[PDB]
């Protein structure tokens, strides 16, 4: 199948690899039983989404829980924990990732579950100090779930990883949460719209903001 793989990297050397090397990376550290089962599920350019809906895979509404604020992610996207271009074995591998989650190459998000309403995976402490919920609609990144079937350690978190990280183009918007309870809503300007995809989730009460770089309300964290 055809994909866009790593098209949404912001890391140069990521991005100049050959999808086969990335591919490697990602999966030179599983074990036998693991190989045997399990296929590395790169998101194809056309994907069956959660409520069975076959949609391009821009369309697809994926989301991230992050306490950093607009000022820093709309600006540089999402740059992931190790950038180096010789990284250990432990921080290219996408099962420890999904396992473990130590730091690594990989920027972690969550599907929309549209067919429980546009629900998500949410973090524990999602409800407490300042924290942010970005949408995404990117292309690429590595489905975890149909990577590993029932060897996903955590299916739960309904993961797409993204290696060498995110495009600030591909975040449309991000909900400020303070203690759980909503203030604004963040448009980022710069989103490269693909079309077809629905409103921005907002209640007549939440005011909507548009950015810009060094915003004076933009760069509230704990
Ligand atoms: N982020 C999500 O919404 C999401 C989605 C699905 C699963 N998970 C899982 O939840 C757990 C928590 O993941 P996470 O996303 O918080 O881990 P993470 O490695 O992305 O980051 C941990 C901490 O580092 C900060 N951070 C990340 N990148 C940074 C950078 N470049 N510079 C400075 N600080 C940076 C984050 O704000 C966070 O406080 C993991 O097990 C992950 O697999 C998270």
């Amino acid at each position: 199948y055809m994909t866009n793989g790593i098209q949404a990297a912001v890391v140069e050397w990521i991005r100049a690899l050959d999808l086969e090397i990335i591919s490697l990376l990602l999966s030179r550290a599983w074990p036998m039983a693991l190989l045997a089962t399990s296929e590395l599920r790169w998101r194809p350019t056309v994907l069956t989404d959660t409520d069975n809906v076959v949609r391009l895979d821009r369309r697809q509404r994926l989301v991230r829980w992050d306490r950093r604020p607009p000022n820093e992610i709309f600006l540089d996207g999402f740059v992931p924990i190790v950038t180096r271009e010789n990284p250990d074995w432990e921080e290219t591998d996408l099962y420890g990732f999904a396992k473990n989650n130590h730091p690594s190459i990989f920027v972690s998000t969550t599907k929309t579950q549209r067919n429980k309403k546009k629900y998500v995976w949410t973090p524990r402490n999602a409800n407490r100090g300042i924290v942010y919920q970005y949408e995404i609609y990117a292309p690429g990144g590595v489905d975890v779930n149909d990577s590993f079937s029932d060897a996903s350690p955590w299916p739960n978190q309904m993961q797409v990883a993204f290696p060498g990280g995110i495009q600030n183009i591909y975040i449309r918007s991000a909900r400020e949460l303070h203690n759980g309870r909503i203030q604004r809503i963040w448009i980022n300007p710069n989103f490269l719209d693909p079309g077809d995809l629905e409103p921005i989730v907002s209640s007549s009460r939440t005011p909507q903001v548009i950015w810009r770089m060094n915003h004076p309300d933009g760069g509230h964290r704990d």
